[PDB]
């Protein structure tokens, strides 16, 4: 359908630093020619770099990689269980066989060696909704297998927040491209 | 409709401090399972501490309270008189009995969760799109934690630190884009 | 939901400085009374004042002026002739004739003399997404036109990146990340 998301809710199905680490929300919702995107996550497993912030970490990567079919690969940091086309609250029960729709279009953001500013949206953004802790969010499109389409979510910052007692979780960011088809 | 506006040119509709002493202009676009929404906000007319900006108060909150009906309720920082479906530049002449399509997802943005930072949409804008003055903007879904006891809840505060007392500057925001996951 | 775009990938279709020294990218998605909009820009010929910046000029402006139907004006910064309806990867063969769906509302946005921060958007980015190198967007919905132009605009879109560093002994071309916004539609 028009949307593909991670349900609203998700339980842990990424991995930022060990597996399953991290909730993951993404929900993409196709306007025609273009996606409107909101994105958020939270480190959950308690005891990582992440989760009490240590210092020793100071970016947070979700790599989506998709092959010719828009269909997640093995190699992404979320687990494809509960990314699928939407119903009601939840994801349709079979894995979707196409997504094209969804791809950030490869004219707009080409696959290339060449740092392409137009690939990326760069915003600063604050840990824990916190102002007086700034950080950088990159969402770069299209940045073996090879994938054919890629998504990805960097947080970077340089604060120290060791023994501050804070979980690495971010505020929900909105963010548009254009889609392949 | 598929959109829930303010009508793009209200009237003084909004409280900061004092009884409509602002203009609040919302406009939420349902996008299916997305809302999209652009946000203004001016103090006018009233003298208060944001007109001009006296620096005694650096922060303007608009707390729009719904119902389980997405209908605003009485305890809203915006009077509910042109929050309606749009008809042409205005809004439908019978007040709506349902918008639940544009409330802020409940699994999402759980209740009362002011704090999980996934509530929240919070970035850098600009007093009176002046460059040398920022603020900060927080948008909050669900966060209050009220009666009657809201369902849905959209907050927004506005921040800054600076002192602009000599500047005889009216608090007046730039408009700002926003999505969120609609409940249905 | 309706497109009007530059295509996603345009030919050199913009002036900064002078005719065609950039690609302007720029999708509007009609989502009834909001239009969703993406925009990136780069200029592309090369010895110009941003290719690469030399620091004579600190702000690169793209002025979109629309007639009353919403057709692109002449005295625009991008060329109208791949501004048009989404047709596959390109545009629709035939120019648009109204286009006042995608137009700023007049109500929301109006054409006057007094500095109206609701007309704008005003957002901090990153000059070729380097987060050392600080830079304003200010998007102007219907913003005035020049005084001495004829015929006027009815709506107008202004797109005005501006930073403070001075970045010539390096080797900048001016280029932007992609950055999303939305306004009120006239209709
Ligand atoms: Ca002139």
């Amino acid at each position: 359908k028009l949307t593909l998301w991670t349900t609203p809710d998700p339980s842990p199905n990424c991995q930022l630093l060990s597996d399953r680490d991290a909730k993951f929300t993404l929900c993409l919702t196709k306007c025609g020619s273009q996606i409107l995107g909101t994105v958020a996550v939270a480190a959950v497993t308690v005891g990582s770099a992440l989760n009490p912030i240590n210092d020793t970490v100071k970016s947070a990567i979700v790599f989506l990689r998709f092959d010719s079919d828009g269909v997640l690969m093995s190699n992404s940091s979320m687990v494809g269980d509960y990314w699928n086309f939407r119903e009601g609250q939840t994801t349709q029960s079979v894995a979707y066989t196409n997504a094209v729709g969804f791809m950030p279009n490869l004219g707009a953001y080409p696959k290339t060696q060449s740092k392409t500013p137009k690939n990326s949206i760069v915003s600063q953004v604050y840990l824990n909704g916190e102002t007086t802790m700034p950080m950088t969010l990159t969402i770069t499109f299209n940045g073996t297998p090879v994938s054919t389409y890629s998504m990805t979510f960097t947080w970077q910052w340089t604060g120290d927040y060791k023994d501050k007692n804070i979980t690495f979780a971010t505020n929900s960011f909105t963010f548009s491209y254009m889609a392949q088809e």
